[PDB]
């Protein structure tokens, strides 16, 4: 068995969210595009849509898909992640896996999950762990 | 702790999918915008929207969310379920949960979980436990 994780930060560089629905309450639903930049180990850029659930400004669930291209050391390819999120308190957070069969290149044939934790400044640490088959 | 299962249909009115990704593949990613009649003990309507990750065209991941506004019985309301879908063999499924503190009306302090299989013509038989 072979086990790859990577612990590092992202930055986000673009967020474009429109509404589909609102309410009198401060509830809306929404959509985000977002564009985000990784630097170190892993090295790329993703492309984000997040569907998102607003119970008021400062509560929502947040869930998508964050399409990924780049490298991590010798492989280059891209992949899929599918993302369980929650902002809560100001923050955040997200549970996610990479979608099988999703992956190119040398990304192909790996499993994954990890989760990240916003921080500041559109910035968030990053846990991923890819394995084998 | 008083639970009831309420296990229906639901028939979808309207699908409109467009790509946002397309690979040489068939791999693609797309949202859907849909709407949803139920008749029963649940009787309404849902407007839901779903992004969707497709693996080729027989095999995708969904994930979204469902806005329903009608009565379970003499309760009267709306809510929001998340839902976690996969389409494989011909076959979609979903589990999904009420999100909390999004429901009005009659519907506020309900908590609850189910799933859904499709079936034909459109149809998929739901399951949801609610408090």
């Amino acid at each position: 068995t072979k086990l790859q994780t990577i612990i590092g930060m992202f930055q986000i560089t673009a967020w474009d969210e429109t509404s589909y629905f609102e309410s009198d309450n401060g509830a809306k639903l929404t959509q985000a595009v977002i564009t985000q930049s990784y630097q170190g180990v892993l090295q790329g850029h993703s492309e984000i849509r997040y569907l998102m659930s607003y119970q008021d400004n400062a509560n929502a669930t947040f869930v998508g898909f964050e399409h990924f291209t780049g490298s991590l050391g010798d492989k280059k390819g891209s992949f899929i992640l599918q993302h369980k999120g929650l902002f809560a308190a100001g923050v955040a957070s997200s549970e996610f896996e990479l979608v099988e069969r999703s992956a190119t290149g040398d990304f192909v044939h790996l499993v994954g999950k990890g989760h990240f934790v916003s921080t500041e400044n559109g910035q968030a640490n990053y846990q991923i762990t890819l394995q084998d088959s």
